[PDB]
């Protein structure tokens, strides 16, 4: 899936840009490290509530996240 | 429901009504249950990214269009 891969990519990109490991983001959001690893491989079951929490943890606003996402969708 | 949650629900229903589609129409076109559509439009907490992909495919709305509308609603 095109959208799933781009969501996964943007979450990994923002996490790596904040210098956070998957563990770091998990600890900040009270999620497991394997949930973050999992979403970066396949974002199918990531919910909007979990994405809001992740965006909170990455200290990215929702608008910037979606701007980043539109950019990735359009690059393709 | 947070404001991101509410706005995702709002934008789905906004586009659905602009498309002249009922909930049942969206359910048919997305291959999701009408109960689930009903629920998302009230509260998007448990909407997954795959279900959002199928909702956009059933509304026949470009993903970029959906996220641009979402950014505009978040900013209002």
């Amino acid at each position: 899936s095109f959208l799933l891969s781009k969501v996964s990519f943007v979450i990994k990109k923002i996490r790596l840009e904040k210098g956070m490991t998957q563990e770091d983001l998990a600890y900040k959001s009270n999620l497991d490290r394997t949930y973050i690893s999992g979403i970066e491989r396949n974002s199918a079951n990531l919910t909007i509530k979990s994405l809001e929490l992740i965006m909170k943890g990455l200290e990215v606003s929702d608008v910037v996240f979606f701007e980043m996402l539109i950019k990735e969708i359009l690059k393709h």
